[PDB]
């Protein structure tokens, strides 16, 4: 249910496709099941915080289904952003 | 809606009532409404994660009404600790 948030933040540097993301979750975390992967994207598609669209067969990587931060996707980040600042002190405060 | 939380986690090292509880809220976080507190102490009253008493009209402090952790209120303290130690390790690396 992070899942949406560690997507758009993959997604704010460059329009990625269902590997590099599902790499980077792995990589830098310690979550993430191909099938969770999937349903959350097209649930994002859904609230337009991104957008998807096609390379081409001809290109190097064939035809892949590439996904666009949108500018909603863009503020939700930012969103995110701010309010974990403000969560991570209290927390570190009282759990830490 | 943190406020659980924050509650079990200062009942932890003594039974508080209402005040010391507010105080320490206020002193250590950028948090909280009287209203809101007593609406989440009933709610875990309920849930049995504390448990409440009363001390003595004679009592340097006249009467007031107690909240102990309970062995429940514990059990889920120590839980939320954990899954904060692993969601501020994803958070800090995606949004940090």
């Amino acid at each position: 249910g992070y899942i949406d948030i560690l997507i758009v933040s993959i997604l704010e540097k460059k329009d990625c496709y269902g590997y590099e993301i599902a790499k980077q979750v792995r990589e830098r975390s310690e979550f993430l099941k191909e099938g969770t992967m999937y349903l959350a994207l097209k649930r994002m598609e859904s609230k337009n915080l991104i957008k998807s669209y096609y390379s081409n067969e001809q290109s190097s990587g064939g035809r892949r289904k590439y996904y666009n931060l949108t500018n909603e996707g863009k503020d939700f980040l930012e969103i995110k952003k701010q309010e974990w600042r403000f969560i991570k002190k209290v927390m570190n405060q009282f759990l830490g």
